[PDB]
């Protein structure tokens, strides 16, 4: 027993040393590749760069420490360093499925008034916007942690409170709902409402093709292409993220329905969307190159 302990826990601990590489490095690789490439600044890579930080963060401090709490089945940093790793998990999905959904209405903008646009957005103005949609999240998935407003007066939630060694994140049914609400799926509605129209409208410029000049479409054509890279991008992360929150409302109604690793299996599911983006960009022939590029070839 003894050792098939020491199997299971070197052997996922090579799965986690392996999964932190993937998303660090993809994503450094992302944010380099945009940092250093006259072609790749366009203005909606500004908000890909800023999501590419998020999950940059999941790989240096969210998963490291989620790692050694799966593997070491205890937590061994101690009750201060649980909140703010908590915070961070949290803040980390929010600022994520938050630029997602600028970058959505972003697109939405760009495609419907390719124009009001051009002139309005500017690359100083993005800035204040990848500072709002962070200083929401943190606002948002900090502070009520901070706060204890997810503390749940349960037995339970109570003695995981006592001991410096558990940190679940048992939340009292409120801050459940409100949280992963507010967080998660109004942000998400918002993004597949947008995400539809701009694909609608997508549709009907190149049905009503070569009725444009050469202008009205060399400047809407550009913005096109991207669209199903960053598509993509969305459906991917709904695909890995609405289990772990779907799970989350249902283990509101009845707790004891749906088990306890199929909950942290999708937690997982969720760390693992970090390290698809990168994988994902490899789409464009221009990351491609900067990839490349980067790495020496
Ligand atoms: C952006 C975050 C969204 C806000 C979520 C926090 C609000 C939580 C409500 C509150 O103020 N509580 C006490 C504050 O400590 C929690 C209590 O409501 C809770 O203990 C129970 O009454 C029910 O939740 C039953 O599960
Ligand atoms: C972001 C919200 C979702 C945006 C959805 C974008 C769909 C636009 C239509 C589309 O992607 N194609 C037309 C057939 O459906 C395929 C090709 O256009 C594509 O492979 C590339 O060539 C780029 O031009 C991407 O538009
Ligand atoms: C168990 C913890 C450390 N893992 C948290 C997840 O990574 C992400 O969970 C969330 C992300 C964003 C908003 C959230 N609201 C919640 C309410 C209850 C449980 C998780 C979340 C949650
Ligand atoms: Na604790």
């Amino acid at each position: 027993a003894e050792l098939l302990s020491q199997q299971w826990e070197a052997g996922m601990s090579l799965l986690m040393a392996l999964v932190v590489l993937l998303i660090v490095a993809g994503n450094v690789l992302v944010i380099a590749a945009i940092g250093s490439t006259q072609r790749l600044q366009t203005l909606t890579n500004l908000f890909i760069t800023s999501l590419a930080c998020a999950d940059l963060v999941v790989g240096l401090l969210v998963v490291p420490f989620g790692a050694t709490l799966v593997v070491r089945g205890t937590w061994l940093w101690g009750s201060f360093l649980c909140e703010l790793w908590t915070s961070l998990d949290v803040l980390c999905v929010t600022a994520s499925i938050e630029t997602l959904c600028v970058i959505a209405i972003d697109r939405y903008l760009a495609i419907t008034s390719p124009f009001r646009y051009q002139s309005l957005m500017t690359r100083a103005r993005a800035k204040v916007i990848i500072c709002t949609v962070w200083a929401i999240s943190a606002l948002v998935s900090f502070l009520p942690i901070m706060m204890h407003w997810w503390r749940d007066e349960d037995p339970q939630a109570l003695k995981c409170y006592q001991d410096p060694g558990c940190c679940d994140f048992v939340t009292n049914r409120a801050y459940a709902i409100a949280s992963s609400i507010i967080s998660f799926y109004i942000p998400l509605l918002i993004m597949i409402f947008v995400a539809l129209r701009v694909y609608r409208e997508a549709k009907e410029q190149i049905r009503k093709i070569d009725r444009a000049s050469k202008r009205k479409r060399v400047m809407l054509m550009r913005e096109h292409k991207a669209l199903k890279t960053l598509g993509i991008i969305m459906g991917v992360f709904t695909l890995c993220w609405l289990p772990f929150f779907l799970v989350n409302i249902v283990n509101v109604f009845n707790r004891d329905l749906v088990p306890d690793w199929l909950f942290v299996a999708f937690n997982w599911l969720g760390y693992a969307n970090s390290a698809m983006n990168p994988i994902i960009y490899c789409r464009s022939p221009d990351f491609r190159k900067a990839f490349k590029r980067l790495l020496a070839f």
